C-alpha cells in the first residue's frame, strides 16, 4: 500500500492543531464532511468530536484512511469523490477542506465549482472551513526548495519550484520504498498546487452563498501578516 509513504511523510504535521481549530468553530457532535482528506490522519481526529465522512479522489490513499478507522474502532464513511462535485445523502452541519487540499485545485473555475458544491451541501448556518497557502509561502518555501528525509519504510526527496501560473508551485517527488528484501522501489510523482490572495478566495465564497466570517493566518486568532504561511478561512451559508 504505497500510500502510508504519505503518512511517514507526514508522520510529524502537528493535525490536533487543526481539529483545535475547528473544534472553536463547530460545536462538537455536528455533522461534518472532511473533504480531499487524503490518508484520513485529521478525518479520524476529527471523528472523536463530530460525526465525520470523509471523500477524497484517491481509492488507496481511502482504503488506508478506512483500515485506521477499523483498526481504532471509528465509524468513518469515506467515500471516493471529486470536491467539485460533491454529492451526500445526509445532511452536514460543515464541511472541511484542510491541510492545504483546496490548494491541488488548478483553476479560478474549479475553485467556484467547489464552493458551489459545498453550498448546496450545507443549510443556512452550515460552515465551510479551509486553509490555503498564503502567496508569501509560495514566493519563499516552494521557491526552488529541497526538502528530503528518510522515515521507517521510505525516504523521499521533494524539490518544491514555482509552476507556470502565478503564486503556483510544481512539487516534483520521488519516493524509495524499501520492500522485503531490503532493497528499494522508486516512485517519481508531481504534484501541482496553486493559491491566490485571500481577497479573491473572499470573492468566491461571497459569490458561491457565503457569508465571510474570519480570515486568520498561521493558526493564530489574528489577521495573516505579510509573512504569514498559511491563511485559514471560516465561512457560513447564509
Ligand atoms: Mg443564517
Amino acid at each position: 500500500q504505497f500510500a502510508y509513504v504519505y503518512d511517514e511523510l507526514m508522520q510529524d504535521v502537528p493535525y490536533p492543531e487543526w481539529v483545535a481549530w475547528v473544534l472553536e468553530q463547530v460545536e462538537p457532535g455536528k455533522r461534518i464532511a472532511d473533504i480531499g482528506c487524503g490518508t484520513g490522519t485529521a478525518t479520524l481526529l476529527l471523528a472523536d468530536h463530530y460525526e465525520v465522512t470523509g471523500v477524497d479522489l484517491s481509492e488507496e490513499m481511502l482504503e488506508i484512511a478506512q483500515e485506521k478507522a477499523m483498526e481504532t474502532n471509528r465509524h468513518v464513511d469515506f467515500w471516493v469523490q471529486d470536491m467539485r462535485e460533491l454529492e451526500l445523502p445526509e445532511p452536514v452541519d460543515a464541511i472541511t477542506i484542510l491541510c492545504d487540499s483546496l490548494n491541488y485545485l488548478q483553476t479560478e473555475a474549479d475553485v467556484k465549482q467547489t464552493f458551489d458544491s459545498a453550498a448546496r451541501l450545507l443549510t443556512d448556518g452550515g460552515k465551510l472551513l479551509f486553509d490555503v497557502h498564503s502567496p508569501y509561502k509560495m514566493e519563499t518555501l516552494f521557491n526552488g526548495k529541497t526538502y528530503a528525509t528518510h522515515a521507517e519504510q521510505s525516504s523521499y526527496i521533494w524539490f518544491a519550484d514555482p509552476g507556470e501560473e502565478p503564486l503556483s508551485v510544481v512539487h516534483e517527488l520521488t519516493f524509495f520504498i524499501e520492500g522485503e528484501d531490503g532493497r528499494y522501489d522508486r516512485v517519481d510523482e508531481t504534484h501541482h498546487q496553486r493559491t491566490y490572495p485571500p481577497e479573491q478566495y473572499i470573492t468566491w465564497l461571497r459569490e458561491a452563498g457565503f457569508r465571510v466570517c474570519a480570515v486568520t493566518g498561521d493558526f493564530k486568532s489574528d489577521a495573516p501578516t505579510e509573512t504569514a504561511e498559511r491563511i485559514f478561512f471560516v465561512a457560513e451559508k447564509i
